[PDB]
């Protein structure tokens, strides 16, 4: 019953320089989220999003330090993307932490 009770956000994300991107994941609820590592991260543009591994070593990957987000944090989240962004495009971060709550968000 705990994905209700979870509440995270991304508050806010851009394309930072080459083509990685910066997101920051904001835990704004009143639970703890657990092995912030083992989530699952989408991107991509226009609808059609491809998966992110995790410091796969092959982009597109991402990278987080901390491996767990305490309720009030915000941790930033680097997607290495193997494509540069175009600017007429929109793109969507998907992600799904391991308790199975889903955040996204487009710019």
């Amino acid at each position: 019953s705990q994905k209700m009770l979870t509440q995270l956000q991304i508050d806010y994300a851009t394309n930072t320089s080459s083509n990685t991107v910066v997101a920051y994941l904001h835990n704004v609820g009143e639970t703890t989220i657990s092995y912030l590592q083992n989530s699952v991260v989408y991107f991509g543009p226009n609808g059609q999003l491809q998966p992110v591994g995790y410091n796969s070593g092959s982009s597109p990957y991402w990278t987080v330090t901390s491996n767990s987000l305490q309720p009030g944090s915000v941790v930033k989240i680097i997607i290495y993307l193997s494509s540069p962004l175009s600017s007429n495009q929109y793109y969507t971060i998907q992600i799904v932490t391991p308790n199975g709550y889903t955040v996204s968000y487009m710019f």
